[PDB]
């Protein structure tokens, strides 16, 4: 069969080169970053509901969950916020992730570190520190939903797939050695020391 896929742009491929082949024994604040997206996208879609209810519909409950799958050994950072559409996906929210790349590296180069991501925007591209594939399904309101999906190596897809009401689900496939991003107690120590700081409920599934 035939793939259609897209090209990183040079800052995207500098920034995950780095993230993916040097070594960073601070990978857990993967999680805080992608719960920090998750906040941020609830927001803007909370901001939006200020002038206007009905941008809410039928998802009002505002929520981020961290759901890991230990037979398919994924973990997935859920949120019922503003969603993307089929262009911030396809152009990896364009300026944004160029300008947040090209600052971050400079901050790098210049004396700060990987746990700063964040404070650039490029936050997502650290799940690359425990994940060797990212796939992002993302519904917005004004388009239909789609699915954003990385192994690095330069590129990225992004495929047409119904159907979560509105909102980003990010399934994060753990590397061989990061499998401990499925323990329940990692992810309940790391969730309880960042929930402090996020304006949203934040559940975690548990193992029944
Ligand atoms: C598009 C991506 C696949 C690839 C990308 O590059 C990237 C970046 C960037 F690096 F640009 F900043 N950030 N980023 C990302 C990742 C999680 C979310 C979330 N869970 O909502 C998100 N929300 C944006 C929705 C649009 C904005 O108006 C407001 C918040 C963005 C992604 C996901």
């Amino acid at each position: 069969g035939m793939t259609e896929t897209f090209a990183f742009q040079a800052e995207i491929n500098q920034l995950m080169s780095l993230i993916i082949n040097t070594f960073y024994s601070n990978k857990e604040i993967f999680l805080r970053e992608l719960i920090s997206n998750s906040s941020d996208a609830c927001d803007k879609i909370r901001y939006q509901s200020l002038t206007n209810q009905s941008v809410l519909g039928d998802e009002p409950h505002l929520r981020i969950r961290v759901i890991p799958d230990r037979v398919n050994k994924t973990l997935t950072v859920e949120d019922s916020g503003i969603g993307m559409t089929k262009a911030d996906l396809v152009n990896n929210l364009g300026t944004i992730a160029r300008s947040g790349t090209k600052s971050f590296m400079e901050a790098l180069e210049a004396g700060g570190d990987m746990s700063m991501i964040g404070q650039f925007g490029v936050g997502f591209y650290s799940a690359y520190l425990v994940a060797d594939r990212v796939t992002v399904v993302s519904k917005n309101n004004e388009d239909d939903a789609y699915t954003w999906e990385s192994s690095a190596g330069g590129t990225f897809t992004v495929t047409s797939t119904p159907d979560l009401k509105r909102g980003t689900r990010i399934v994060l496939h753990l590397k061989e050695d990061q499998q401990e991003y499925l323990e329940e107690r990692r992810l309940k120590d790391l969730i309880k020391k960042h929930s402090e700081f996020i304006g949203y409920d934040i559940e975690l599934m548990v193992e029944n």
